[PDB]
């Protein structure tokens, strides 16, 4: 049965919570336990109130995100298909209660400093259910790092990391992320010079440029195990396909074209579409501290441009990783 908030967030952990993000789904907090940061994603479920203007998910509707989070986290410990490029999942709980006053304090601080589009979550009763997902702390998103990266060599590493992670997940799980906008790519410092992955039993390395990438947010994702498909059926969603003002919103439409509006099917070309959108961001909206001036750096820039103009002719992240000249 459900547990109280105090089970996930004992007093000291709760006192250290700071809000780091939000969406219509709910709230994301950072806190510390055993000297280590973690991220806490809190989603109201099963109740009748609108939350942030939308109906709460049922438990049936939130299960896919839970399952996919666990499966992708487990890839860090596998053998034939291994990657650390998805965020680690520490724990998942179903909590019952009103929102903790200490989290409301954190919510208010964020509203005062950054501004919130959400409702202050102070209207929940003591029978309210929530899902609390505790993740590894993955760093800062690519959008927030728009003006923060060193050079296009860093952009190459990031694209390589993303492509390898998606490929491993394709091979293991027939995985499609389906919403890999630049808010869902996290970056954190690593002292490792090379990062390791294994794809269908073959191990390789990627130079890190001092950053480790984590892919997050599996709310629209799809995968399967033993022919049981887990996904989000958006075939009757209207709004998802009528965005404008960013290539992001074209990707939703291009996915629907690729899959004939049948979201249970496996179309790993959607991973290619998202990688193309991310490459487009690298070349058009990211701005680097050091521009390409040396021959070796000039070569890197031309290669990323070449990737941009060719990658749409590959069938999956796996095809890209294994056959594209960018990764040789
Ligand atoms: O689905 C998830 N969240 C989406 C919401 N998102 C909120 C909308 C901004 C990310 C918020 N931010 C701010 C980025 O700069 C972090 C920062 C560090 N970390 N470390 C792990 C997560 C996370 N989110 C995480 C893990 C799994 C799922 C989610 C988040
Ligand atoms: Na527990
Ligand atoms: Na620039």
């Amino acid at each position: 049965g459900p547990v109280p908030f105090s089970h996930c967030l004992p007093t000291e952990k709760l006192q250290r919570c700071e809000k780091i993000g939000e969406g219509v789904f709910g709230e994301v907090f950072q806190t510390i336990a055993d000297h280590t940061p973690v991220a806490i994603k809190i989603i109201a479920i099963e109740g009748p109130d609108l939350v942030n203007g939308s109906h709460q998910k049922t438990f049936e509707e939130i299960l896919p995100e839970i399952i996919i989070s666990k499966e992708l986290s487990l890839l860090s410990g596998e053998v034939c298909n291994r990657t650390e490029g998805f965020i680690g999942l520490n724990s998942v709980h179903c909590v019952q209660g009103s929102y903790p006053p200490l989290l409301l304090k954190a919510w208010d601080h964020y509203n005062s400093t950054k501004g919130s589009a959400n409702d202050r979550p102070d209207f929940f009763k003591d029978d309210q259910l929530f899902i609390v997902l505790e993740f590894e702390f993955g760093g800062i998103d690519l959008e927030q790092m728009r003006t923060k990266l060193s050079s296009l060599a860093t952009a190459k590493s990031i694209l390589h990391q993303l492509t390898a992670s998606l490929a491993v997940a394709e091979a293991s799980l027939r995985f499609e992320h389906r919403d890999l906008h630049w808010g869902n790519v996290l970056l954190k410092k690593t002292s490792l010079k090379k990062l390791h992955y294994t794809l269908n039993g073959k191990s390789s390395t990627i130079p890190s440029c001092g950053l480790q990438v984590s892919i997050i947010d599996y709310t629209l994702s799809r995968l399967e195990r033993d022919g049981i498909v887990v996904f989000c059926d958006v075939s009757m969603d209207e709004d998802l396909f009528t965005g404008d003002g960013d290539y992001q919103f074209d990707i939703y439409r291009l996915m629907k074209k690729e899959n004939n509006n049948r979201w249970g099917e496996y179309h790993p070309y959607s991973n290619v579409l998202w990688l193309h959108y991310l490459t487009d961001k690298m070349l058009k909206q990211m701005t680097f501290k050091t521009k390409c001036n040396t021959p070796a750096m000039k070569q890197i820039k031309r290669k990323i441009q070449e990737f941009h103009r060719t990658m749409l002719n590959f069938s999956s992240a796996t095809d890209l990783l294994c056959q594209h000249s960018l990764f040789k």
